[PDB]
């Protein structure tokens, strides 16, 4: 079901060291729903280029585009299993301290912020 179960280690490093060839000045971010999650819809896809100077701020306006919400629909962000300690830093920033062995940043949502 989950990314991390579909791509053994190897696969998941491999697809990382390209996208730094082919698409060096963007993050690679894993988006995933929470597996509990009974409101919000699931995302076209798991892997997303974003450009490495968007803040988090802008990440999120992004998938609420992504998932078309309406202005008083209810959504989450973790980074790397945790909640943001600030929106307003570059996905650049986050990417260094926040990125997983593999080289993705994965995130998951929710309309609840008890996951
Ligand atoms: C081919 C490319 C490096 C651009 C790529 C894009 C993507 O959304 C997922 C995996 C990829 O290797
Ligand atoms: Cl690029």
């Amino acid at each position: 079901k989950t990314f991390k179960q579909r791509r053994t280690f190897e696969q998941r490093v491999e697809d990382v060291r390209l996208i730094r060839e082919q698409h060096p000045t963007k993050i690679p971010v894993i988006i995933e729903r929470y597996k509990g999650e009974k409101q919000l819809p699931v995302l076209d896809k798991t892997k997303f280029l974003v450009p490495d100077h968007v803040n988090m701020s802008e990440l999120i306006k992004i998938i609420r585009r992504r998932l078309q919400l309406n202005a008083n629909q209810a959504f989450f962000l973790l980074v790397n299993g945790h909640s943001m300690v600030s929106v307003s830093t570059p996905i650049s920033e986050v990417y260094e301290s926040e990125k997983d062995e593999d080289g993705f940043l994965y995130m998951v949502y929710a309309s609840q912020e008890t996951f």
